Order: structure tokens, then sequence, then C-alpha cells
RNA sequence: CGAAAGUGGACGUAUACGGUGUGACGCCUGCCCGGUGCCGGAAGGUUAAUUGAUGGGGUUAGCGCAAGCGAAGCUCUUGAU
């Protein structure tokens, strides 16, 4: 580690490693606003792309966008979101409205918070791309103007623009090197989520995968027919590609719409 | 998965999702890119459909006791580029 607080790590008594927890959010129970969730991987028929199981689920919860504007709202207090290693915090404005929003980092504790075009420029809320400065650090930022998708992974995940870029365009993705995207959308300009929320290990499988997903674990198994590989006496010689998908790199995505990104370097 | 619509991946979005191999942990994981595969380049050589230059043949108005020559059109071929 190398921030606070850091992580516990449980002691060796019954082969057990890290495990997850936060400083507080007190409460242990949650609002209102979320769905019921669906169930497997299978699509109406076959499993589709294997792997995909486990119990313990539910609790949908939401926001994005913020079509709201300069209204000032109040963290109302940090939360755990199922799935998504992000927080939540959760939010009231000056006119009982409750939303959600993905915990930056400096939060908890009421703090500003305010959206809309020219808006207190810390982690409050989104803000349009144009009336931002460098964005060394914006956030979940959208493909659009209008949506909220592209980073929500919030954990940790940044994205830096480059001062002043012209044209209507910018952003600079993780490892998504570099691509241009409509100037007219907006970020959340905080572009938090906690890291080490995302920086112990499971544990040993079981109680810390199987809660989860199943064993995305096939390796070679051998015979010849359930993969691309498979039999010999007891090792490999060959290809081992699935659906002779080429494991070998070969990269995909082609021609379309979009593919107007740049830089994108090969190392 | 599906002729498609659509669906799963995920109401997730690179600290995420997939595929491959190894199989806690400890100390480690050396040399070879010739072969095959993959990744980048793509200047030059070779090269598909496509357009179809150019020539060659058929037929025949006409020129002719005969020998043959044959235009224009239509055709069969040829294949530059």
């Amino acid at each position: 580690v190398k921030c606070k607080p850091t992580s516990p790590g449980r002691r060796h008594v019954v082969k057990v490693v890290n495990p997850e927890l936060h400083k507080g959010k007190p409460f242990a129970p949650l609002l209102e606003k979320n769905s019921k969730s669906g169930g497997r991987n299978n699509n109406g028929r076959i499993t589709t792309r294997h792997i995909g199981g486990g119990h313990k689920q539910a609790y949908r919860i939401v926001d994005f966008k913020r079509n709201k504007d300069g209204i000032p709202a109040v963290v109302e207090r940090l939360e755990y979101d199922p799935n998504r290693s992000a927080n939540i915090a959760l939010v009231l404005y000056k006119d009982g409205e409750r939303r959600y929003i993905l915990a930056p980092k400096g939060l908890k504790a009421g703090d500003q918070i305010q959206s809309g075009v020219d808006a207190a420029i810390k982690p409050g809320n989104t803000l349009p791309m144009r009336n931002i400065p460098v964005g060394s650090t914006v956030h979940n930022v959208e493909m659009k103007p209008g949506k909220g998708g592209q980073l929500a992974r919030s954990a940790g995940t940044y994205v830096q623009i480059v001062a002043r870029d012209g044209a209507y365009v910018t952003l600079r993705l993780r490892s998504g090197e570099m691509r241009k995207v409509e100037a007219d959308c907006r970020a959340t300009l905080g572009e938090v989520g906690n890291a080490e929320h995302m920086l112990r290990v499971l544990g040993k499988a079981g109680a810390a995968r199987w809660r989860g997903v199943r064993p995305t674990v096939r390796g070679t198994a051998m015979n010849p027919v359930d993969h691309p590989h498979g039999g010999g006496e007891g090792r490999n010689f060959g290809k081992h590609p699935v659906t002779p998908w080429g494991v070998q790199t070969k990269g995909k995505k082609t021609r379309s719409n979009k593919r107007t990104d740049k830089f994108i370097v090969r190392r």
C-alpha cells in the first residue's frame, strides 16, 4: 500500500488472504432506487461466451449523465455497490432530489458538488469538456454529448485531456491511447473511485471466486473435440486457440463508423 | 447464439470484459527469431474481377470468264491498359 487507509490482510489460519473493506460509510443498508437484476449468462437458448454463474446478487442502483444542473448537491453518504468497485456516494439537492453518482476521491461529509456549465472545478459534478481547462483528471465522459458512458469503472480509472484542444475533440483514456470525442460532451471532472479498492486478492476460489463466476479455466483438458486441441500422451504441441480465434494477438475491430481515434502504439 | 431481427458480454465500460498457458508460497525463470505462426512496414516485383487498345478469322456489296481481293455492318477470337 501507500495511502490511507491500508487494506487489512487476513492471517494464516485457514488458507486465507487479502479481503476488502472501507473506512466506513455508516449504515449497512441502502435506499430504494434499484431494480431486480437478471440472472445468468445464456442467450435465449445457448450458453454464449462460456463462464458465468454463482449466486448472491440483486441491487441495481443508478444515475449517470447528470441532466440536472446548477442546483447544489450535498453528499449524503458513501455506499458500496455490487459487481462494480467504484463506491457510489448518495447526494441530495437543494430541492429534496436524490441521484447517486460515482463516488470520487475526496468526498464523504457533505461537500460542494455542482453540475451545469460554469461550476466549481473540484470533483463535484459533470461539466461540458468545453468548460474545462486541461482536465489532467476529468472522469466518465461520453462518446456523445448526451449519455454518460465511457469509463464508469471509476475505480482508479482516469482520463487526461490536452489543455486546450480545438476542433471540439480530445481525451486520453488509460490504455486506450489517444482518441478524440465530441467536445459538446461533459465530464464529472472529479475522476476517482479509490484504487486500493482493487488491490486485494480474492483469496482462494470458492468464498472469493465462485461468489461471482464459474471455473473460467479449461486449458487444454485434451479431448480433440471439446476444444481445437487435445489428446496427446500428456502434452500440447501446436496451436491452442478456441474456434480458430488465433490467440496470437491478431487484433480486430475494422472499418465501420468510429475508428477515427488517434495515436495508439504497439509497444 | 442467431439466415435476420434481436440477445448474451453488461443495465458492466480498461482497477472492465474475453481467450490462451502456468497452478499457493519461497528463490528463480538462462542462450536461439534460422523453421512455422503472429506483429509492424509496404517503397519495389507478382497478381483477381473490372475497362477492353491492337491484331487475326468468318460472312459479303462491289472489283473480276478465272485466280483471287475484299470495305461497312454483324459476328468469333485476341487480349494492350
